[PDB]
């Protein structure tokens, strides 16, 4: 057959490769500059684990010679060695001073203490928020201003074992701020032991223990859109349901006790497709996992109700709750969102993806996957098209995407983009999605895999790097356009 269909081959039988006969995809998550810096502040204001402080060392100083991140990272990581368009901005700039500040690199914000507040939305988000409270209290010498409400958020992060909610970041710095408690001491040493043995073939820490359900149920969704699924997609559909958390979503990773609704609307396309009987029962809780959390503006938020609808997550949960016919109210509901929220040029946002192409890709599928007749289908193939021409404009030479208009070109930015044209117009020989395959199909490593540059952010914008995903995600733009 053609290129394209060779290329997918070879793809799906590596994927279909790293599935265990758990029914996983592994899904590790590569060092970050960021935690293995605090774990080195960590381990060494304790004179613990020397061996773990030399390699961390070691590490970061490898990584800011050969690749280093963003440069807030880099400032991190130099302090322990010696634009942002949304509505978290301002909390994150609180957050990363007060990091920094922690470190000894700058001033401590000069803020009122609630500030650091916030509302219960994210598990971890709270733990985050207090610890640097705690640490800002200490390290401006005003101690007494920590509440025993305070401590007790950080309780978590002395329990043995993996990080809480799979969170090195939210542990670290949570046992930062800890180790300036007596009555707290008495529990740190077996923890740090536990980190210290966290440690990546190279030295450093990650930000999470991985994204194995995220990944799963990519890889579980991209198998099941080909000719043939494989059968191992029953295994998968099986080890993700028996993951499901009591409010019927899903987290990223095992044991994450926090759904957010990006997770469960993968988890729930893919049960649709390849187990919508045998798993019937996890199906209809994913749903109502989903309703239960729609906002009253007709949008979806990532992580609980009340908090910013946001336009990828409305249209993830737009595309997964049409399938059935009863939702038919909330599903139009959350596609006028959508519309209402595109960009004059076209665009929509970046959120938990550093590409423009990721929420343009969620915005397309649930624009034209919902079907509809009348003014409303003009409206909504109107937004699309403008979405797909926003893709066609800023379309590199070598027929693939970056991250940002202007940026290099990498898989997995381009992945989206294909997902996205795949459903616009027939790929004409020399059109945009044609030349987008002809870049995916040129990529392709030997091994029958991608290598890309990571788009995963967290906390948000911040990268990390989840290598499995590569493949994941150029395998269902493969599927979706063959
Ligand atoms: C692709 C993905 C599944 C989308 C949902 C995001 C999440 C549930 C999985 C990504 C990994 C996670 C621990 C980042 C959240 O960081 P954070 O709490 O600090 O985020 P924030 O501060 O920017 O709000
Ligand atoms: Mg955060
Ligand atoms: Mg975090």
């Amino acid at each position: 057959a053609t290129a394209v269909v060779r290329c997918r081959t070879r793809l799906a039988r590596r994927v279909v490769a790293a599935v265990g006969p758990d029914g996983l995809l592994p899904a590790p998550c590569e060092s970050r500059v960021l935690e293995s810096a605090l774990a080195l502040a960590l381990l060494t204001e304790e004179r613990a684990e020397a061996d773990a402080t030399a390699r961390l060392t070691a590490y970061l100083r490898t990584t800011l010679r050969t690749a280093p991140p963003d440069p807030f990272q880099c400032a991190v990581a130099r302090a322990v060695l010696g634009g942002f368009d949304h509505f978290t901005a301002g909390r994150k700039r609180l957050m990363f001073r007060t990091v920094l500040a922690a470190l000894g690199a700058t001033g401590f914000p000069a803020v009122p203490w609630e500030a650091y507040d916030t509302r219960p939305q994210q598990s971890w988000l709270h733990m985050e928020m207090k610890a640097l409270k705690v640490l800002a209290a200490h390290g401006t010498g005003h101690p007494d201003v920590v509440r025993d409400e305070d401590w007790r958020a950080l309780l978590p992060a002395l329990e043995p074992g993996p990080a809480w909610e799979c969170n090195n970041l939210a542990q670290l710095l949570a046992l930062l701020a800890l180790r300036h408690s007596p009555r707290h001491r008495p529990a740190l040493g077996d923890v740090l032991k536990h980190v210290a043995g966290r440690l990546r073939p190279d030295g450093g820490m990650p930000y999470i223990d991985g994204m194995t359900v995220f990944t799963t149920a990519a890889a579980g969704l991209a198998l099941s859109l080909l000719p043939a699924p494989p059968a191992c997609v029953t295994p998968m559909a099986d080890a993700l349901a028996l993951r499901r958390n009591p409010d019927g979503g899903y987290g990223f990773h095992s044991g994450v006790a926090q759904s957010d609704v990006e997770d469960t609307c993968y988890v729930l396309e893919f049960l649709r497709r390849a187990a919508p009987d045998r798993h019937r029962t996890a199906v209809a809780e994913a749903e109502g996992y989903l309703l239960a959390l729609r906002n009253p503006d007709g949008g979806f938020p990532t992580f609980a109700r009340g908090t910013s609808s946001e336009i990828a997550m409305t249209a993830a949960a737009a595309s997964a709750l049409a399938h059935d016919p009863d939702r038919r109210e909330e599903v139009d509901e959350a596609v006028r969102y959508v519309v209402r929220h595109q960009r004059p040029d076209g665009t929509f946002e970046r959120s938990w993806s550093r590409n423009a192409t990721n929420a343009v890709f969620r915005a397309v599928l649930a624009l034209t996957g919902v079907a509809a007749h009348g003014e409303e289908r003009r409206s909504r193939a109107r937004a699309a098209e403008r979405a797909l021409a926003h893709l066609a404009a800023t379309q590199n030479g070598d027929g693939g995407w970056g991250h940002a208009e202007a940026e290099p070109s990498d898989p997995i930015s381009t992945a989206y983009a294909v997902i996205a044209l795949a459903r616009g117009p027939r790929a004409r020989p020399g059109g945009p999605l044609d030349r987008a395959l002809a870049y995916l199909v040129e990529r392709q490593h030997p091994d029958g895999g991608y290598r890309s540059r990571p788009d995963q952010a967290g906390p948000r914008p911040l990268l990390y790097d989840v290598p499995a995903l590569a493949d994941v995600f150029v395998l269902l733009a493969l599927a979706h356009a063959t």
